[PDB]
Order: C-alpha cells, then sequence, then structure tokens
C-alpha cells in the first residue's frame, strides 16, 4: 500500500489506537471523559450530558493529573504534584472540590505527599495514608482521624504495600479495604524491619555533585520477608476525644508455623470479610471467613468455614490464590480452582460446607469471573474454537449449570477473538471491548436479553489510516512437540512470499504462566521490523506457559531456566526447517523474564542463533525477589533447592557466548531486576574473554520508559539487528 | 615477510623488556635479586655475595609479595597477604627475620592488616601504622610503643594519607618521615571528618547476594577538604607506660588564614626540617624551616627564614611545589623554580638569605635534581639538541656554574636519548637507565672520572627476537602553530610508503603538563595498530603541555577544555595535509584527561574525526577531586570560575555527537574518576537522540587493570577501530 510502518512511527506514535475507558457510577450510568469534558451517559437510552467542564478548573494553579468523584457525585477529588515511585505506588497532592457550590474546600486539606487516597464505595468518606499512617475523614471539610501511629519510613507500612507486596502480591500500592457499607475500614500492616536493603546509585541532574544512594527493603530469594498483620476499624464509631480501636484479625494457626503472606482481601457483606493466606512455600493457602459480632465489637473466624487450597504439582493459583466472587446474601461464593485434571474452572463453595462443586469443566480454562446476578454468573474463558490465545464472554444459568451462552463469540468472528468486559453495578449492562485480531471495537449491551445497544468506538479513523500502510499480517497456528500442541504467532512482512527467505527474530518472554501467542492486535516494535525490515518476528508459548492447564504450566516447577529455555530453541529449530526462514539469520530478544531466557538461550551451544538482545535480564535467581522466585523455585537452601539455583545461572554458560553476538542492556536505576544481575553477566563474559556489546541507561528503571530513553533503546536495538542481519 | 606485532603479542606480553632494579646500600654497594637470591654487589670491582638465599622461606606457608632489609644489617621484613587499596595504598601482614639466626621473631609481631611499615634510615627501628594509628619498635622483638590514639577509620589518618593526599599530594600512602639519625619521627595527621562521601556499588563474586556499598571520603571540586596537622616525635625517649609526646608544627600564619595543603616534608640535617605548605588556591606556596631546640624540646621555624613562591601565570610547580635538595651542612639548598622567562631551572638559596641564584638558564628545562655533593650537582634536562622530549644526565661543578658536562649524551646518540639515573650514597657511583629510543640500556659508572664500568642489562635478548618481527618505526618531529614549535610523534607502520594514504589514530592525553611526544621505546597497543593494522598512531603536545616553559604550560590556566582541544584538532588537520594520511579515516582516543579531551574534540563539530573512544573520561570538572581540578580551575563558585566550569563539560556538546561515532568505556569501581562522570555523558547523549557505543566494566577501577579486563577492553577497542576504518 506504498507507505511502510516505520521506526519513527512506533516511537512517535503516528497511529494511536482509540479506547473507551468508562467508569460506571451505578446500575445504568457511566462517566466518560471526552478530551477534557467529563460526561455522564445513560446506558439504557444512550442520552448523556456535561457533568463537569474541561474549563471548570482553569484558575486552580496546578496542572491536574486525575480526578476521583465521590460515589454520590457530591465531591470531586483533584490529584496534583504527582511524583511516581515503583510500578503502582506514587505520591500526590490533593484537593476536594464541592460540586453543590462553586468551591474548593479550604479547611483541613489532605496533606502533600499522600501515598494513597480513596473514597468509600458509598457516600463521601475518605481514607488516606500519610507518612506510612492511615487517616480517616467522614466529612471532606472536617479534621481527619488517625488510625495508626506505628508508621515509619521503610520499616512499618500501615495501609500501604512495601516493595514485594506492591509488585508480587497485591498488584497495588493499596492495602486499604472499605466494607460496602462504608462502615468498616480494613487494612494490612507490614513490618519491614529486618528486610535487607538493595542499594544502588541514582545520579540525578547533572548539577548533582555527588550521586545519591537509593536504599530499598527488598527480600531477594531466601532472605527475610516482611511480616504482615490485619485489622478492622469502625468508621461510624470514631471518637475525636479518644484514640481509635483497630481490631486485629490474626492468621490461621496453620499459617503461624512459619513465614507466610496475606495474599487476598475480599469483603462479602456489610459484616463479613474473606481473607486469604499463603504459606512461604507457596503450595498451601487458607481462606478464612470472618463475621462481625455486634455485641462484643469483635471479629471471629470460625474454623468451620476455613477452606484450603494446596497444589500437589506446583503452586496455588496462577500467580496467587484466585479471587472469590460472593453471592449477595453472603453464604456462598464462586472461585476458580485447578480441577482434578489440572485445568482451571469455576468452583462453587458454600460457607459451612465441605469441598466444592465445579460448574465448568473441559480442556480449556476460565480466565476470570466477571459478574454475578441471581440467575447467572458471567465469566471470560478461552473455550471458543479451542484457542488458548482467545478470550470470550460466557454466561451460565445458575439453576442449571449445563446452560451456557456465548455472549461474544458470534458478534464479529473475523475482527474479534479477544474480549474483556466491564459490567454495570448489579450487572444490568456491560461494555464489551474487543482487542483483536482486528482493530479494538468498544460496544455496549444489556444483560436483560443480551441486546447490542450501541457501538461506542470502532477505530474507523485509524482503520482508514492503516489502509495507506503496508501493514504486517499476523499468523497464529501451533506446533506439536510430544503429543502436545504449543502455540506460536508470527508477525509477517507485507506482500509476504513463502517462496522467499526471511530473517527471524524470536520474541520471547516465556516466564511462568505467560502467553505471547495471542489474537490481540498490537502496534509495536515488532510491527516495524516486519513492515519496514521484512523481518519475521515470531513468539512461542511452550512449557510453563499459562491457560493450558497445570501439565504445561507446572512443567517448570522448582526448575526455571530448563524447559522454557529448551523449548524456545526447539520452536526455532522448527521455524528454521520451514522454507521461508533463512537459518543463518535467526535472532532472539527479551525483556525481564524474557531477557533471562534469551541469555540462557544464547549460552546454550544451540548452533541456532546468530545473535540476540537481552534487556534488564535476570541472571541468577538468588538476586531476584522472594515472593516471585520462591513461588517457582523453593528456597536456596541445601536441603530444599540450592542445587538448581546454582545450575541455572547466566554466568555458568558464559563460555558459550563465544559462538554468538550478544547485546546486553540495563537501566542503572532498576529497583526491580537490579543492575547487579547484568553486572554479574558482564563480569563472567569478561573473566572468560568473550566479546559482546553493551548499553546502560543511567537513571532508567525496569521499564526504560522515559520518552527519550525509550526512543534510544529501540534505535540501538534496531541498528544491532539490522547490522546482525546485513540490512541496509 | 616476517611475522607482525599482534594484539596477542601485546596482551600476553610475548616480547618482554628485561630490567635491572637495584637499591644502593652505601656509597659502594647495592642490592639485587638474581634467580630469587638477594645479592649485594660491589660497584667498584663487579663482585657479588649472596645476601639472602633463594632457598630460605621455601617453607614459609605464605607467598611473599615484597621483602625489605634493615639499613644496618641484621633484620629483614617479610611482606605477605597484600591487599590493594588505591594507587599506592594497601594492607598487608609482616614477619621479621633475624639474620644472625635461622629465625623468624615469634613474639610481638607486626599486626595483620597493617597500613604502612618503615625501617628508619639507620639501624633496625620500626615505625608502623595500623588502624590509622602510629606505632614504634626500638628493636624488632620488643613491644612497640603507641604514638597516636586518635586514628578512626575513614576519619582520622595518622602517618597515612587519605584519598586526595595519596592521589594528588604525596603520590604515597606513607605520611611518615624519619630524621637521618632515626632519632625523630615526623608524621602528618589528616582529618576528613566533614569531607563528603562518594559511594558506589561493588558487586563482588557472583555469590554475593546483596551488593556492598563502598563509601570513600572524597572532596570534589569546591567540597569541604581534609585538614592536616603536622607532628615530630623523639623516638629516643619512649616510655613503656607514659604516652609519647608529639610536638606539633604549626602551619605558617599565611596558610592558617584559609584552606591549605601540606605538600612537602624534607629533613635537612639531624635537627632541621623543611616543610612546604600550599594554599588551597594553588597560587601561593611557603617553605618553612624548623630547627630543634635541645633545651626546650620544641621545634621553631623562624619567620625571617620562610621562603615564598608565587605565580600570576598559573600554579606553583609542575604539579605541586618542587623539592628542595639541601647541602650537607643544611644552610643552603638547590631547588627547581620557574624563572623570569617562564623556564624551569635550578636555583641556589641560602637559608638566612632571601633570594636565589640561577645556576642554569636556557630555552629548555630541568626535569629533576638527581644528586648533590661538595663538588658536583647532577641533574636531568631536555637540553640536548633542543629536543624537549628527551632526557639527559648533566653535571655542574659548583666552584664554576658554567662548567657543565653532559654524561649521557654521547653514550650511544642513535640508541640512547632518554635517561633516568640512580646514585649510590655520596654520589660515588651511578646507574644509568636509557629508556629509548632504542631498547633500554642499563649501565654502571664511576663518579671520579665519569668512567664506564660495566653493562648491567642490554636487552640483547629482546633485540634478537625483535629482528624477527615487522616493527613499526617512530617519527618524532614538530609543527608550527602561531610561530611556536609543537611536537608530535607518529608510530609508523613498517615499509611506510609516503605516497600511500594511511589511516590515523590520534593518541591523546593532553592534561596540564603532559608529554605524549617523546624519545621513549614502548611496546604497546599503538605498536600493534601500526605493525598489523597499518594505522599511524600519532600523538601531539599542544598548549598546556609541559617541559617547554610556562608560556605553553600555563596557556590553559583557569580554562581547561579549551586550547588543549583546539590544538589537538589543528594537529589532526595538519596531519590531513600530508599525502600519507587519508582524511576520511581519522580516529581519536584517550584515557582519564585523554577521554575528556577525546570527548570534547568529538563534540566540537570540527567534523575532522570519523570516530573516537573515551576511556573513563572526566565529563564535568565539578565531579573530579578538589586538589587536581582547583589547581588548574580555581573554585566553582560564582566569585571564581563557575562560568568556565560550566562552559567546559562534555555534556554541553551532546548534539554534535550526531556527526561522530562514539565509544564510551568506564569501569564501575572507579574510585578516582567516578562512574557518575560517564553516566552523565550517556544521559546527555540519550536526552538528545544520539546513537553510540558503550561498555561498563563491573567492579574494575580507573586502570581497568586486571588481567581479564585488560585483555577485554583492548579487544573491544580494536574491533571498534578496525571497523571504523574498513579494516577487516
Ligand atoms: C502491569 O503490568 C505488569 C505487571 C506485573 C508484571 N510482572 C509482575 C510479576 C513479576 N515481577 C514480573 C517480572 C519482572 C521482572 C523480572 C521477572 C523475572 C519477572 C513482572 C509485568 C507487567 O507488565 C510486563
Ligand atoms: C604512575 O603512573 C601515574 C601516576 C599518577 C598519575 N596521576 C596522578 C595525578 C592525577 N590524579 C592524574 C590524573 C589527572 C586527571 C584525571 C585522572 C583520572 C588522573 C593521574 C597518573 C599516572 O599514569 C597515568
Ligand atoms: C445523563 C443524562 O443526561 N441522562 C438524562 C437525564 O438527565 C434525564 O433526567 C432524562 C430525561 O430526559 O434523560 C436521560
Ligand atoms: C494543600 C496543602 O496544604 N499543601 C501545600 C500548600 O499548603 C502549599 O501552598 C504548597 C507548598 O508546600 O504545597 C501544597
Ligand atoms: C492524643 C493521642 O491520643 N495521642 C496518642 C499518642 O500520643 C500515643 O503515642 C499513642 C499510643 O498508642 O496513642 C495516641
Ligand atoms: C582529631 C580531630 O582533630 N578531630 C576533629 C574534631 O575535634 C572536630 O570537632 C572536627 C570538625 O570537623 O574535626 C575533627
Ligand atoms: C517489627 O519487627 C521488629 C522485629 O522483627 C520488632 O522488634 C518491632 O517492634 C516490630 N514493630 C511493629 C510495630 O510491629
Ligand atoms: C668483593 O671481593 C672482596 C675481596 O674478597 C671482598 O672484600 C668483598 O667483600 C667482595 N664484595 C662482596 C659483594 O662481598
Ligand atoms: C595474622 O594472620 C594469621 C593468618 O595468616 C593468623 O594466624 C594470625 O593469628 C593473625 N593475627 C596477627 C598475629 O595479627
Ligand atoms: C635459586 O638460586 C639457584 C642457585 O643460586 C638457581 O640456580 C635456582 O634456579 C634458583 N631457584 C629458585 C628457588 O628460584
Amino acid at each position: 500500500s506504498r507507505k511502510t510502518y516505520t521506526l519513527t512511527d512506533y516511537l512517535k506514535n503516528t497511529y494511536r489506537l482509540k479506547l473507551y475507558s468508562l467508569r460506571w457510577i451505578s446500575d445504568h450510568e457511566y462517566l466518560y471523559k471526552q478530551e477534557n469534558n467529563i460526561l455522564v451517559f445513560n446506558a439504557e437510552y444512550g442520552n448523556s450530558s456535561v457533568f463537569l467542564e474541561n474549563s471548570t478548573f482553569d484558575e486552580f494553579g496546578h496542572s491536574i493529573n486525575d480526578y476521583s468523584i465521590s460515589p454520590d457525585g457530591q465531591f470531586i477529588l483533584l490529584e496534583y504534584n504527582y511524583v511516581k515511585q515503583w510500578r503502582h505506588s506514587y505520591t500526590a497532592s490533593y484537593d476536594i472540590y464541592d460540586l453543590n457550590k462553586r468551591q474548593l474546600i479550604t479547611e483541613e486539606r489532605i496533606p502533600n505527599n499522600t501515598q494513597w487516597v480513596t473514597w468509600s464505595p458509598v457516600g463521601h468518606k475518605l481514607a488516606y495514608v500519610w507518612n506510612n499512617d492511615i487517616y480517616v475523614k467522614i466529612e471532606p471539610n472536617l479534621p481527619s482521624y488517625r488510625i495508626t501511629w506505628t508508621g515509619k519510613e521503610d520499616i512499618i507500612y500501615n495501609g500501604i504495600t512495601d516493595w514485594v507486596y506492591e509488585e508480587e502480591v497485591f498488584s497495588a500500592y493499596s492495602a486499604l479495604w472499605w466494607s460496602p457499607n462504608g462502615t468498616f475500614l480494613a487494612y494490612a500492616q507490614f513490618n519491614d524491619t529486618e528486610v535487607p536493603l538493595i542499594e544502588y546509585s541514582f545520579y540525578s541532574d547533572e548539577s548533582l555533585q555527588y550521586p545519591k544512594t537509593v536504599r530499598v527493603p527488598y527480600p531477594k530469594a531466601g532472605a527475610v520477608n516482611p511480616t504482615v498483620k490485619f485489622f478492622v476499624v469502625n468508621t461510624d464509631s470514631l471518637s475525636s476525644v479518644t484514640n481509635a480501636t483497630s481490631i486485629q484479625i490474626t492468621a490461621p494457626a496453620s499459617m503461624l508455623i512459619g513465614d507466610h503472606y496475606l495474599c487476598d482481601v475480599t469483603w462479602a457483606t456489610q459484616e463479613r470479610i474473606s481473607l486469604q493466606w499463603l504459606r512461604r512455600i507457596q503450595n498451601y493457602s487458607v481462606m478464612d471467613i470472618c463475621d462481625y459480632d455486634e455485641s462484643s465489637g469483635r471479629w471471629n473466624c470460625l474454623v468451620a468455614r476455613q477452606h484450603i487450597e494446596m497444589s500437589t504439582t506446583g503452586w496455588v493459583g496462577r500467580f496467587r490464590p484466585s479471587e472469590p466472587h460472593f453471592t449477595l446474601d453472603g453464604n456462598s461464593f464462586y472461585k476458580i480452582i485447578s480441577n482434578e485434571e489440572g485445568y482451571r474452572h469455576i468452583c462453587y463453595f458454600q460457607i459451612d460446607k465441605k469441598d466444592c462443586t465445579f460448574i465448568t469443566k473441559g480442556t480449556w480454562e476460565v480466565i476470570g469471573i466477571e459478574a454475578l446476578t441471581s440467575d447467572y454468573l458471567y465469566y471470560i474463558s478461552n473455550e471458543y474454537k479451542g484457542m488458548p490465545g482467545g478470550r470470550n464472554l460466557y454466561k451460565i444459568q445458575l439453576s442449571d449449570y449445563t446452560k451456557v451462552t456465548c455472549l461474544s463469540c458470534e458478534l464479529n468472528p473475523e475482527r474479534c477473538q479477544y474480549y474483556s468486559v466491564s459490567f454495570s453495578k448489579e450487572a444490568k449492562y456491560y461494555q464489551l471491548r474487543c482487542s483483536g485480531p482486528g482493530l479494538p471495537l468498544y460496544t455496549l449491551h444489556s444483560s436483560v436479553n443480551d441486546k447490542g445497544l450501541r457501538v461506542l468506538e470502532d477505530n474507523s479513523a485509524l482503520d482508514k489510516m492503516l489502509q495507506n500502510v503496508q501493514m504486517p499480517s499476523k499468523k497464529l497456528d501451533f506446533i506439536i512437540l510430544n503429543e502436545t500442541k504449543f502455540w506460536y504467532q508470527m508477525i509477517l512482512p507485507p506482500h509476504f512470499d513463502k517462496s522467499k527467505k526471511y530473517p527471524l527474530l524470536l520474541d520471547v518472554y516465556a516466564g511462568p504462566c505467560s502467553q505471547k501467542a495471542d489474537t490481540v492486535f498490537r502496534l509495536n516494535w515488532a510491527t516495524y521490523l516486519a513492515s519496514t525490515e521484512n523481518i519475521i518476528v515470531a513468539s512461542f508459548d511452550g512449557r510453563g506457559s499459562g491457560y493450558q492447564g497445570d501439565k504445561i504450566m507446572h512443567a517448570i516447577n522448582r526448575r526455571l531456566g530448563t524447559f522454557e529455555v529448551e523449548d524456545q530453541i526447539e520452536a526455532a529449530r522448527q521455524f528454521s526447517k520451514m522454507g521461508f526462514v533463512d537459518n543463518k539469520r535467526i535472532a532472539i530478544w527479551g525483556w525481564s523474564y524474557g531477557g533471562y531466557v534469551t541469555s540462557m538461550v544464547l549460552g546454550s551451544g544451540s548452533g541456532v542463533f546468530k545473535c540476540g538482545i537481552a534487556v534488564a535480564p535476570v541472571s541468577r535467581w538468588e538476586y531476584y525477589d522472594s515472593v516471585y522466585t520462591e513461588r517457582y523455585m523453593g528456597l536456596p537452601t541445601p536441603e530444599d533447592n540450592l542445587d538448581h539455583y546454582r545450575n541455572s545461572t547466566v554466568m555458568s554458560r558464559a563460555e558459550n557466548f563465544k559462538q554468538v553476538e550478544y547485546l546486553l542492556i540495563h537501566g542503572t536505576a532498576d529497583d526491580n531486576v537490579h543492575f547487579q544481575q547484568s553486572a554479574q553477566i558482564s563480569k563472567a563474559l569478561v573473566d572468560v574473554g568473550v566479546d559482546f556489546q553493551a548499553m546502560w541507561y543511567t537513571d532508567e528503571d525496569h521499564g526504560i520508559a522515559s520518552s527519550t530513553a525509550h526512543q534510544h533503546i529501540y534505535t540501538h536495538m534496531s541498528h544491532f539487528i539490522k547490522q546482525c542481519f546485513s540490512l541496509p
């Protein structure tokens, strides 16, 4: 189509995908920002209005970064002075504006450097975290109420996660939890006291004479973990003459035996809380169900309703114990479990009863549970057409499980195989957002009798543009290795010719429970290599990958750097055989777990790879964190799994890089995979005298994501593959 | 048709340069190790006796790093467990061997981890420093007495120097100096209590889980500096029970008004010390002369006896103020002073007089005073043939200063033009080492009639071998810039063909008072690029280089990054306009100051260079140490030189790097020139979208010196250069 998808295009975002992030405020209303206007839409009639103008906050004085309107549209929250921290954490300054007046509140302002703020899910209450301590405001313009006093930088964490808990448990800086009533604030408290500190330089502005030493409590594999406690406080009982009484919930006796984690917090009623707990060795979780006791002010967790999950083949859950979805009354829940055959399905649990009944069964898995009315449970799975790369909305009749209706399979079979959904409060309606293989297609429906109300976004604008570009095409078959199908994808060059011979970059992640072979439509770096460089970028989902059941996913257990590695090689050795790939020119790249694998791949003696880039890789498991690593690897002790911690380093293969061209990249200020692991790689490559190219990004963290640095890495990498391939 | 000088040859040191290290013991004998024996030789008749048999300590249990024998006979020190700190500093363990018995001393040993040890200049007394505190041994089997009790790690330094003093002041760990008697023991104290700390990671063996943060007190340009007191102890009054009395020597009033350094300590007679102090603004220097008072037990430095050095032109001395050589009676001394015409020549000062008398004059400079007698002074200059880049030994009779003989000039004018020298006590004999342009020659001579005696080592072994390889030849000549001669050398490929058009590598250092163009014979990396890769490696001494008088050296005063850079460019251009250098292939590289300049050049826009390599550069003067930088730049305050400190950063020039190909190398443990510096450069080159090559070296320091890192960095640099030049 004459023009080509270009490196600058990718880097400078010539072609933006349109989205439709709506926020539901009820059973039949969502909020939507249009450029800078905030609009409320009626889902039923499609009619809408200006809720808040883009102009309303012009004489405010600080660039506004986000809003958060109270769940009664009474007050709006204004987030400014945003300073980022790790992957979710940050600090920000806040203001509360009253919507029934033309007025910001002057009195008792939320203080600067707030680590976290949140409305109640009803009315206009606030919890915030300032200096690792929890505060509470009934009324926006009232003195706040302190709830903790134990907080201490880097040592005591009240209502907020420490590093491990942010990245590897809760996927959230948040460790607060309102009861639906807004009555009860529940919260976690972490004790980071004897957690060793990762240390590294941050150089900052040129003007900074001496570089600063950044120090973060970070348990690497085998070190001391943070400890956790749980508490529930009662907001309606708060006195300002008196201190507040948290009530400690303690953990199941069978957890206190040794180290453990609080992994899941789900409220169930106005008065019932569900806590989950994971043993340090992550194959034993225990759910507890705790009820308020209006007479004694206590919380009680009866053993009778305690439940247990324990993996016998690997670890519990995909990355953790599943979320349990609770039927309205509070006496039953559904939650995804590994069935007896290894596949993950919806399971039905009744509070004081034994076992659970499974409502779904088969050679596919459920991805998640999305909503629960009284007649139906709604859920996403990968059942359709046996595509583990796919995702679709399903609906189950509760009074007969066998009655399932695929709400999404058939709406657009050619453009659509990957969905996600956003149910309205009480599930009267839902936004369906398709993600490929064609352009993102945002629709809106009603559960009643599933009636397609309205298209909300179709990317027509982008669809017109992309017609001028000689786009790559995406292939998505699978190979057989033993008797098993493992899936792979190929981003193919325009005017593809299976007669010709093409360079192949093997794009890897391949960590535990990964999926790099899907139907999602993506505009990215691989999009460029293919369109402009006629380079076949393949990916492959082999042993240890997700969504195909424990036999594949758990093949990797206590054994990283083994199967996942070999199998990438294998996939290549297959691709090679195929008539359109020139084997003298096969490459491999990867970031995070992916960069780990690539390096291991290159140091394997395979013969199959000319070159590869590896980006901020892991090099030795003892360097990466406890919660993630030990989930997969056990403990680095002689009596547990030390041997294999030592068999699976990048360092011990070093000699083999003699036979390949290697580019290794790391951001100095990566709090996640520390520069250490790359630093150790280079030293070994040095000790043994092997040439390789390098690049550090002073101050860049794990993302290497600042717009300037981001452009730099893809440029550098683009030159490297272009040169490694003989590309002019 | 012979083989060629190859990277291997260089890296594995195939062709070795044999040496003749000796230590004069008296005016007639000297020590020498020969097949691991320690021998004493007679200078007069050639004959040698075995001082320490190679056999002894075959059974010591430890490998011995160095030995050291009492001046007066009877003991030898054994140095084992050496652990390198900085450039001169290190830690080790010691045993004493009593020569009048097959016996090591058992009792009262020197402690492990000792910081410094010294015999006194006569007898067998020991002065040692351990945990920053000074200890003295009257006999080696007796308990030592303790002199200082104040030493505290990274804070108070008794008898050893700290980082700046070590690196920039005494080129030494030792901050100890005995009287010639061995009666007194003067030592300096350093107080780094408020000196800021540079910190960087050390990653250690891949088995170290958590990176160690190294903290080194290191005053950066304009930072708080260490302070120094100075002391002298009578070692002939020591008591087993009552602490030792260190008499303090106070700096002069005109150093005590602001920050200052102690920068030279010479004993004159048994009872007289010479101290040179130096203001922090290195403009102004005082020498103080202190006699001992038999009655008072105190030390007095008569004011009227002070000797002041100024400079309007730059700083005092080549790198620090110069060293006084005293007459036997200690009422006069000779010392290298820059003269009226800017040239460094020899001056005769009388203690209780105030001016001096120049004893040499000319359009050449004195490099060093080598030996003084009742009759003769001996020195080294670059007078011969007006070749500032060569060195000869000369001789003045003191009864007539015009009566001057050269002693080395005519030994072999084709072979030898770069001497150093080594005189027995009372300059009765001397050893001459010629370092080029031929293979080094080591001779022994008689002072009486300046007669030839014996050839020590003549490297005839190397000569045999070199006859089998295609060695590059050297051109050492000059060019004219604004009516001034400036010198360069070229390392020319064999069978040089002036009508062919060779590629040029510019080898730069160019720091204040450097000299890259000279008559010495090196077997190095230039050798290989010339002999194998047919690359002219050329060096050039532009403005700010030394040994040619102050007009050239001080041109750079207060303005580094400027003329030394223009003048490097200019050189390259004139190398262009020679019919043997192809201008499309001009590279440049350097280390330390070499890299600052390489970097500054590459980013000047001259577009006269295709590519360069900067190894551990400075990048902003505010990052480098106070003593060095402020010598040539003054302070980085707005009242001083802040403006220029800013004008002269690598960073300001990131844009031009678009033109050139860059390769930024640095080790991560660089205590000297901190990684910070290169980190800031690449952050600049990223901020503005310039591709470039880089290479960190894990845990290496400024000299990237370890066997594996040395072999590597040179490999890497060779790939980059050959490819820069279309050389396969
Ligand atoms: C929100 O986007 C996320 C969240 C988590 C996330 N991972 C969380 C679990 C692991 N920490 C994972 C990872 C990062 C770095 C190295 C390794 C081995 C694994 C990274 C990745 C990610 O996008 C790539
Ligand atoms: C023995 O070899 C030495 C000794 C000292 C020495 N210098 C000591 C004085 C200065 N610190 C000098 C220097 C200037 C600028 C930058 C750097 C890193 C070093 C380096 C250099 C050197 O070889 C190059
Ligand atoms: C945190 O833990 C340490 C020891 O692990 C303990 O001494 C300290 O008091 C604890 N603090 C709190 C408030 O939990
Ligand atoms: C050299 O020989 C003479 C005569 O025997 C002797 O006195 C002298 O000690 C010898 N020199 C050495 C090195 O011992
Ligand atoms: C010194 O080191 C040795 C080990 O080499 C040890 O036996 C000795 O006790 C140490 N301590 C002393 C004597 O300072
Ligand atoms: C030590 O000296 C002897 C004879 O003096 C020499 O021949 C031998 O090779 C040497 N051996 C050692 C221990 O180096």
